[PDB]
């Protein structure tokens, strides 16, 4: 089967619709893998079962999700109010951000924001950076933020995954370099 097609929609219910798949998060993020499932079967995926859905989260290649017994949650990208704690680590000195183009000017006004999600997401890795902006047109550019800049005026810097972090906001004047990618 196509597990990036599972994963993508397990990403809408643990970030952004779990109620439209019969599911209730804790205020930590985590769903009953259980509820899950049936949620799943009833929309048409009719094989699914708890070891598909643990499979999504085990061979995800960026960690997306986190398993704990009985349960799954996603570590970043919440639409929905949730409070996940920081994974160990401290965020290196630059992290990069993802955009289009034609976002650049109000991102040099306003800072690079949250939009409907809780935080602005970062990334340790420029590729990722590039497939990020892609997904919202072909003119990419990846924003190069100074993560110092970010950290000595308050702002909290959390690392969520192996390489995803995230802030409240990113203020135009820590936006150190902006690199094209067409
Ligand atoms: N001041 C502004 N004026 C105009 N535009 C602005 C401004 N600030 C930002 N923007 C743009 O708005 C769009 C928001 O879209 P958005 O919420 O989907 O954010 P975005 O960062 O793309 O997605 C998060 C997921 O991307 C990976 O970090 C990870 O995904 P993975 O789990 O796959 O690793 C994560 O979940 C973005 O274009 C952003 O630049
Ligand atoms: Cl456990
Ligand atoms: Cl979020
Ligand atoms: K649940
Ligand atoms: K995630
Ligand atoms: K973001
Ligand atoms: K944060």
């Amino acid at each position: 089967h196509m597990r990036v097609r599972l994963s993508k929609t397990l990403a809408g219910i643990l970030r952004h619709h779990p109620g439209r798949y019969g599911v209730r998060l804790t205020r930590e993020g985590w769903a009953r893998v259980s509820e899950v499932v049936e949620g799943l079967r009833k929309a048409g995926w009719s094989w699914v079962e708890e070891w598909h859905i643990v499979g999504v989260a085990l061979h995800d290649p960026k960690g997306r999700y986190e398993l704990r017994n009985g349960e799954i949650r996603a570590r970043y990208g919440h639409s929905i109010p949730v409070n996940v704690e920081p994974l160990p680590g401290e965020p290196p000195p630059i992290l990069y951000h993802g955009t289009t183009e034609e976002a650049l000017p109000l991102i040099m006004e306003r800072g690079i924001m949250r939009g409907r999600r809780l935080k602005v997401h970062l990334t340790s890795s420029l590729e990722d950076a590039v497939s990020t902006g892609r997904r919202h047109g072909n003119l990419v550019a990846v924003l190069l933020v100074d993560v110092e800049c970010l950290r000595r005026r308050g702002l909290k810097v959390e690392r969520m995954s192996k390489t995803v972090y995230t802030v409240d906001w990113v203020p135009p004047e820590c936006i150190a370099e902006v690199r094209r990618e067409s």
